[PDB]
């Protein structure tokens, strides 16, 4: 993912993706199908 | 896109549009159908 993609996939930058808790960024990427 | 493509398309300025919640900027472009 580059950083307008996770924009695109989650309607948040990268890092505040990265300051969710760790259960909420898999849960997250769980929803979208992501690994 | 041109200045005013971009306020044909959105309907707002640049500004404006960058000033939005990023989730809310992520649905306008969904709304649109941009992607």
């Amino acid at each position: 993912l580059s950083d307008e993609d996770f924009k695109a996939v989650f309607g948040m930058t990268r890092s505040a993706f990265a300051n969710l808790p760790l259960w909420k960024q898999q849960h997250l990427k769980x929803e979208k199908g992501l690994f």
